């Protein structure tokens, strides 16, 4: 009766209060405690604040940060929403926290650093361009992120034309020979695991007339197609940049390879997926709707 | 429909001032035709720097923390209590009937 | 594909102690996901008669009021 003994101990003297809050941490009662007590009150503010630090060391930082930000502890919320990578809260609890500029442009480019470790190279750029305003770094990131017309407009409004034929036009030939290099990658992979998952199917029949592989391997396979219809979007914009660069070698080349890989690998469903995890003898999903080709070349 | 690319080579034509605003916001205004609000408050806010009509399309785009992020960036309160607040609540009753409607 | 916006929606409420209304928004979106999910098999008795996909992976519950 737990729950009914901090009730009753709720409606005791102001000195009892530390028990009542040493037995919510015991138990984790902070809900309770907020329930039990209004808002307004310090002592609800104060459990709010337990639980926000109980849910730091839970590792659920962005919680905390709400929890601070309802009760008004604002450099802890701002610590979590940095810890979580949330530069968006974090830069809104440091503009109600009315931070000097300079302060916080270089903390705006650890945020970036965060964010691109984070594998968010848009959001890095960003950050950057509204505190740092560094439209050269922004420019960087947005060419490794494959913003390749962000990356431009940004070039040619504070006319940097340098960038263009330096870092533009070879970053994206390199990652038009990077899409040659993971689509020939697709293929083999696609070959190697469909033959091992033919090699095993026939062992498992010979058996049959006359061990669990074939489930891998149609996971497998299904993973390999996934990630070529991922590949759709990519291939589009980086055909398209390439296009728009009097490019027609790499981009044609590129379009026939996804081509070959999208028909063999459609040719080739129902062969591998013969209609546990039913998903492993389910085919995989295409989104033919997607646009990739070039209507321009051809 | 494409404002990037417009974008690009009207700044390869070298448009300075006050022209080009107005064709952003033209602009802004396509893309929230073709369901793009996010998109719309962008190019206001690049393009205009029009801080509150960027705020409004946002909370109508369903996101609304980079709605706050612009309202605490220009000290702008009360568009928390009168605008921001009071469109949640109407999301999120509007996503009751959503929610009833589909069951 | 309701449950990014669910999602964001209660994280948004409950920032600005709307948990009352966040409250019924996440169980009623508890019913329909629950119904649906146990309607599964009955729907479509083992595209027209191919289960749908779900994505349980995506969150959209509010951790914070549970």
């Amino acid at each position: 009766r737990y729950e009914k003994a901090i009730g009753h101990l709720s409606k005791c003297g102001p000195e009892y209060f530390p028990e009542c809050l040493n037995l919510i941490k015991d138990k984790n009662l902070y809900n309770e405690a907020l329930k039990l007590y209004s808002p307004s009150s310090q002592q609800y503010q104060d459990i709010s604040i337990a639980y926000g630090e109980h849910l730091m060391q839970e590792h659920m930082y962005e919680p905390a940060g709400l929890m601070f930000a309802r009760c008004g502890a604002h450099e802890k919320a701002l610590s979590a929403f940095l810890t979580c990578g949330n530069w968006k809260q974090a830069l809104c609890v440091a503009a109600q926290l009315n931070f000097t500029k300079d302060q916080l442009v270089g903390l705006g480019r650890t945020l970036a650093g965060k964010l691109v470790e984070q594998r968010k190279h848009i959001d890095a750029a960003m950050v950057l361009e509204e505190c740092a305003q560094d439209y050269e770094e922004a420019v960087l990131l947005l060419l490794e992120g494959a913003a390749w017309e962000e990356a431009l407009r940004l070039v040619y409004k504070y006319n940097r034309l340098d960038i263009i034929e330096t870092n533009v036009k070879p970053s994206i030939l390199e990652a038009q020979k990077n899409y040659m290099a993971f689509l020939d990658s697709q293929t083999a992979t696609f070959s190697r695991h469909k033959k091992r998952l033919l090699v095993v199917r026939e062992l498992k029949e010979q058996a049959q007339q006359a061990p669990l592989e074939d489930l891998a391997l149609l996971e497998a396979l299904s993973e390999v197609v996934q990630n070529t219809e991922n590949l759709k979007d990519e291939v589009y914009h980086i055909l398209k940049v390439l296009f728009l660069f009097e490019f027609d070698e790499q981009g044609r080349e590129l379009q026939k390879a996804f081509e070959d890989t999208l028909q063999l690998m459609e040719r080739s469903l129902p062969e591998i997926w013969t209609l546990l995890d039913a998903e492993l003898f389910i085919p995989p999903k295409i989104n033919r709707r997607t646009q990739w080709k070039l209507s321009l070349l051809d």
